[PDB]
């Protein structure tokens, strides 16, 4: 019939990891910065520690099921799980949390390169979970964290198959239908969050009437720093033909081409000398025998 997911699932020991402090919590569940050191192999690894009705744990076990199945650069890496009482999510620590944070905190420091270097790195992630045949349907600045300032990851698959009213595309308001069309429709939702530097969609309206404002024409507004160029590109993302969006592959071509001229496509008041942490960096970075989990592959 289809081809069979040969995805492996690391069992973890509670032992093999050490949680260091809390990163945040508040939704029945909580998430550590830790790290995990694989059992006689030499390294320290950073991980995000996720974490009893039993409805909770088979919604996380499929969340588990979902990330196991993808390996991409700009899709976050799941490491394992970890059956104690409650079952927890190993994932890759994404250091700089996630993308809506980073651009309201550090606002004034990033420069055109940065943006359109996410969008494009947002584009692969999403033009890879097209061929992998899955949908988000979550697609927001929230949920793509920061690796580095240099690199991004998609994550929160706890919706994805194969409510945000404001992200979501008309079809999926009023018919629940979802696509990776539907998809494209929140890139586009998402872009406009980073280009407005974390500003929040339809602000003031609340989604009870949003469906109708879009079913008059009405949509969100060019940001200022952006050229038609790159807002047309938001716009085609929000036709309500959805064959008439653009394909991520597209969008990656388009976002790539741009990024060779960033300072032709997005206008920042002294966008010239805008610095933000680096990997180069001696600060950025105990800590012996630390590898990344992007470097850590199978045992
Ligand atoms: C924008 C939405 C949002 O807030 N996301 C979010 C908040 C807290 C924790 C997580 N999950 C998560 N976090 C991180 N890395 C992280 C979280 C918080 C912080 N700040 C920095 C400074 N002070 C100390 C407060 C904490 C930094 C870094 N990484 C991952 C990696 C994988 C994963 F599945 C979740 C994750 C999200």
């Amino acid at each position: 019939g289809e081809a069979p997911n040969q995805a492996l699932l690391r069992i973890l020991k509670e032992t093999e990891f050490k949680k260091i402090k809390v990163l945040g919590s508040g939704a029945f569940g909580t998430v550590y910065k830790g790290l995990w050191i694989p059992e006689g192999e030499k390294v320290k690894i950073p991980v995000a520690i996720k974490e009893t009705s039993p409805k909770a744990n088979k919604e996380i076990l499929d969340e588990a099921y979902v990330m196991a199945s993808v390996d991409n650069p700009h899709v976050c890496r799941l490491l394992g799980i970890c059956l104690t009482s409650t079952v927890q999510l190993i994932m890759q620590l994404m250091p700089f949390g996630c993308l809506l944070d980073y651009v309201r905190e550090h606002k004034d420091n990033i420069g055109s390169q940065y943006l359109l270097n996410w969008c494009v790195q947002i584009a692969k992630g999403m033009n890879y979970l097209e061929d992998r045949r899955l949908v988000h349907r979550d697609l927001a600045a929230r949920n793509v964290l920061v690796k580095t300032p240099q690199h991004v990851k998609i994550t929160d698959f706890g919706r994805a198959k194969l409510v945000p009213i404001k992200w979501m595309a008309l079809e999926s308001i009023l018919h629940r239908i979802y696509t990776h069309q539907s998809d494209v429709w929140s890139y586009g939702v998402t872009v406009w969050e980073l280009m407005t530097f974390g500003s929040k969609p339809y602000d003031g309206i609340p989604a009870s009437e949003i469906s109708s404002i879009l079913e008059k024409g009405e949509r969100l507004p060019q940001p200022p720093i952006c050229t038609i160029d790159v807002y047309m590109i938001m716009v085609k993302c929000w036709m309500i033909d959805a064959d008439s969006r653009p394909k991520f592959r597209e969008l990656i071509i388009e976002f790539s081409k741009m990024a060779r001229d960033p300072q032709r496509y997005l206008v920042i008041q002294g966008d010239e000398r805008m610095h933000l942490p680096s990997p180069t960096d001696s600060n950025f970075y105990d800590m012996d025998d630390v590898v990344d989990a992007d470097e850590y592959l199978i045992p």
